[PDB]
């Protein structure tokens, strides 16, 4: 699969090569440590990557904002407030075999981060050893690929994605666990992007391009109007947006921020507010 | 496109990252340097992954199998017989989003190759400046990708693959300048491999699995049977293997190396013989 590659604003799981059950974790609010895996948001990392720079910042996603940092001249690393210093930037060059990726540091590229036997990291001097090889695995492909869900608008915590009654046209209901608003959250390699299928009818959510810009249930298509980048709010884990393949500056949104039962969900320009932000959970 | 991913026994164009129209060129029977593009063999190289050392080897496909060596001690490269030496591998890492490759050295990973202003390389410490970072171009691809195409085997001149008239099955035939000897290469991004689709019914080049093991023209289809992995022949970039999908160790085969038109193509076992070979060329 494709759904792991270094996409720029994609949040990652950072684990050691020899233990997919370990990963990167900001145990306080400086140091970061190897740890058994929880999927907790202090174990969650958002890539941002610079063009200039050609290197990325690695940012913890539990709200503090803090960046992998490696404590120059120290061989310590470390998380720390964003002070865009060179040492904060970070080479992520992969193996496209292997997958394996070399974590180096910007100010110093002969420094790779290293992660030891008792669970620790820091930076040193390139060898063959594996302990300098790290894997990323995509946080929401693996949490909602081909999961059966039901999507909530941030608006009401009673309020959920559906498939109007005898019509194509997607709004809000309550809840009444009915099959039109479960989604099938399905991941497409060739798009590298995902369908989200209405169990009721066995069609996707899709933007619906006039006037009204609302999102209805569709047949399968190749264009891009029913893909979408499911991705978490930029500093919250815990709320997705969901921005459409065909623009990309477009998201899920509900009409004028209404809450009644009927109202309708449509694609907009992002702006970030609760009427665009969605709280998903499996079925 | 993943067209360009650093695959095993893919065959590329090696460049500046700044420069694609710059290349890796053997001059000479032991020397490298840059040279503007010609898309001769002597500038195009294939990738030779070693599992073990999670490294590659570089190797010339001018047909004289030397592969790209670090002169060690010095900074100097050369194209040499291989002999497996820790200078002849290389790790090959690169960057998602800028698709840049940095060319490390496995015998010493402190040093990488590259450019000069003269056009020479070398290999030395590594920097941030882009004269250490090159860029990966798969041969085929550039060439063949979504363009008209005509297949000849390489048993007797003049004898190329076309749909039979009135019939789908896919045979031997003298050159007409017909829509059923014309076929339109893509690449397909989900497979990643390519379809021969004919001009004349706008069909698909597909292995018919059964005793005859006949490629007939089909109906777009996500079997593998559709699909080829287009490659140059193992020593040799002047024509090529098509593997299909299905079965890798099997390739486009002309029966029995016979040549009279109507000479049935099939899929067998691969040897590599002049009758698994193919001559491609643009309408």
């Amino acid at each position: 699969t494709n759904a792991n590659d270094l996409r720029n604003n994609e949040v990652f799981f950072i684990s050691p090569s020899n233990n997919t059950n370990k990963v990167l974790d900001k145990i306080s609010q400086s140091e970061v440590k190897l740890w058994n895996k929880l999927s907790g948001a202090n174990q969650k990392w958002r890539l941002i990557y610079d063009t200039n720079k050609q290197a990325y910042k690695i940012k913890v996603m539990d709200n503090t904002s803090l960046i992998l940092t490696w404590n120059a001249p120290l061989s310590s690393v470390s998380v720390k407030t964003d002070t865009n210093g060179d040492n904060q930037y970070w080479y992520l060059l992969q193996n496209y075999i292997s997958r394996n990726v070399i974590i180096r540091n910007y100010m110093n590229p002969n420094l790779v981060l290293q992660y030891n036997i008792d669970d620790t990291l820091m930076v040193s001097t390139q060898t063959s050893s594996s302990n300098q090889f790290f894997k990323f695995s995509n946080c929401i492909y693996e949490a909602l690929n081909n999961r059966n869900c039901k999507l909530q608008t941030q608006l009401n915590s009673d309020r959920f994605l559906s498939k109007n009654l005898n019509s194509q046209i997607i709004v809000l209901w309550q809840w009444f666990d009915s099959s039109r608003q479960k989604w099938i959250i399905e991941y497409n390699e060739t798009k590298s992007a995902y369908t989200l299928k209405c169990q009721e009818n066995n069609r996707y959510l899709t933007w619906i391009q006039n006037s009204n810009n609302y999102v209805e249930t569709y047949q399968s298509t190749d264009s891009l109007i029913q893909y979408w980048n499911i991705n978490y709010l930029d500093n919250d884990a815990s709320k997705y947006i969901l921005y459409n393949l065909q623009d990309t500056n477009r998201v899920l949104d509900v009409y004028n921020s209404q809450i009644a039962n009927g109202t309708h969900v449509i694609v907009d320009s992002y702006h970030g507010n609760t009427n665009q932000q969605w709280i998903i959970n499996l079925i």
